[PDB]
């Protein structure tokens, strides 16, 4: 049904990763990926969610779905309880079949004694999420060679967003801000909402309201991703969820990617891990290095940059004006659970290299040219690849 898979666009980057299916061959995988569908990372919006609905509780203000409405609260709060931030069973399975479909299409890739290697960052999600995938590797292939390691000494290309104290000022107090806000009060309509769930819903400050509202949008966006046998998606209609999405993919867009406001700074970030990118390309073509893959796990804060710094067409647009950044540019499509990103290297019959672009599995474009697309040649994405971190390199040095 094309309204139940809007919805499940419209948690954005709480999407869960969508469905693939199975199907020359590459000689060399490079890649990035997000951590696999996973629990909530803060308590805030339960606790206020809850907190709103034990008053109406004492003050007898609930309707009839709002009292089955804090029943499930209540429950979800147990739930919760003690697994913030953690990788699910839904995250762990994402991860098999990102695998598994990445060893059934290339055999002959990773058979026999094929060398691989796996990072992550220090997080246990992200970790969780590589042992997820590298078990799936190793028993399809046992005799697979394995270095597997993870930790604050990948900060620098995977945490780049911790690193560079201009960002982190700009992710916390940038102008951006008010900006979201505003959209956010232009958007969101909270007396339809809460009128399902709490009487005189009239008697609520405009802006409790918008936070009650806000705060269940984003219990429900999660719910998915936790295993858990329990929906709040159909509280909302599609109009609501529509509304809801563009107001968090604006937030996405302006804090993490290539907003106007942002001057491009939280993209030029991440030119240190397209850097180690191309070096770890280059290493395997030359035959200094001979891996068949390397793996990389990581963040949304991780992915979404990287794919604006490398160009991907309608990812790195410079939306002017703020209602029309959700026609150009969408974070389900970029950074949805288990996003991913993967380079598969190719020597054709001439010995010529070519590059193609995955983006969550499905072939992504460059604004160079190529006459066989999507493939393109790795001299010319080389360069141009270089160019953008020359020119990231630029943008970072005007902001200190």
């Amino acid at each position: 049904s094309h309204m139940q898979t809007k919805i499940q666009k419209y948690a954005g980057t709480a999407m869960p990763y969508p469905n693939r299916t199975d199907s020359m061959t590459p000689f060399y995988i490079n890649h990035l990926g997000r951590h696999g569908a996973r629990f909530p990372t803060s308590r805030k919006a339960l606790d206020k969610v809850e907190k709103v609905l034990v008053s109406a509780q004492q003050e007898n203000g609930l309707t009839s779905e709002g009292m089955a409405l804090l029943s499930m609260i209540r429950r979800l709060s147990r739930l919760f309880d003690g697994q913030w931030g953690k990788l699910s069973k839904l995250g762990e399975t994402e991860q098999e079949g990102i695998a598994g479909r990445m060893i059934r299409n290339y055999p002959q890739l990773f058979s026999n004694s094929a060398k691989i290697e796996a990072i992550a960052t220090y997080v246990p999600r992200s970790i969780n999420s590589m042992d997820a995938f590298l078990s799936c590797m190793i028993r399809h292939n046992p005799a697979l060679q394995v270095q597997r390691s993870e930790g604050k000494q990948y900060n620098h290309i995977l945490r780049f967003f911790d690193l560079n104290k201009s960002y982190v000022n700009y992710k916390e107090k940038g102008d951006w801000l008010p900006i979201y806000k505003a959209f956010v009060h232009k958007k969101i309509s909270p007396v339809p909402i809460m009128k399902k769930f709490l009487l005189n819903p009239e008697q609520y400050l405009d802006k409790e309201a918008e936070e009650f509202v806000m705060a269940l949008f984003s219990v429900a966006a999660i719910l998915p991703d936790t295993s858990i046998p329990l929906n709040l998606e159909d509280l909302f209609t599609l109009d609501e969820w529509h509304r809801y999405w563009q107001t968090q993919n604006l937030w996405q867009y302006m804090s993490k990617s290539s907003a106007p406001v942002g001057k491009m700074l939280p993209v030029a970030i991440a030119w240190p891990l397209l850097s180690e990118f191309i070096r770890s390309a280059q290493e395997v073509i030359s035959g200094k290095s001979d891996y068949q893959a390397n793996f990389r796990f990581a963040h949304a804060e991780t992915v979404i940059p990287f794919v604006s710094l490398m160009g991907i067409e309608k990812t790195d647009v410079q939306v002017c004006r703020p209602d029309s950044v959700s026609v150009y540019w969408k974070d389900y499509e970029i950074s949805p659970m288990a996003a991913n990103v993967q380079w598969l290297f190719y020597r054709d019959r001439d010995q010529r290299i070519w590059v193609k672009i995955l983006l969550n599995e499905e072939a992504a474009a460059l604004p160079i040219s190529t006459a066989c697309f999507p493939y393109y040649s790795w001299e010319k994405t080389r360069i141009f690849f270089n160019q953008r971190i020359e020119m990231a390199k630029k943008t970072l040095s005007v902001f200190n």
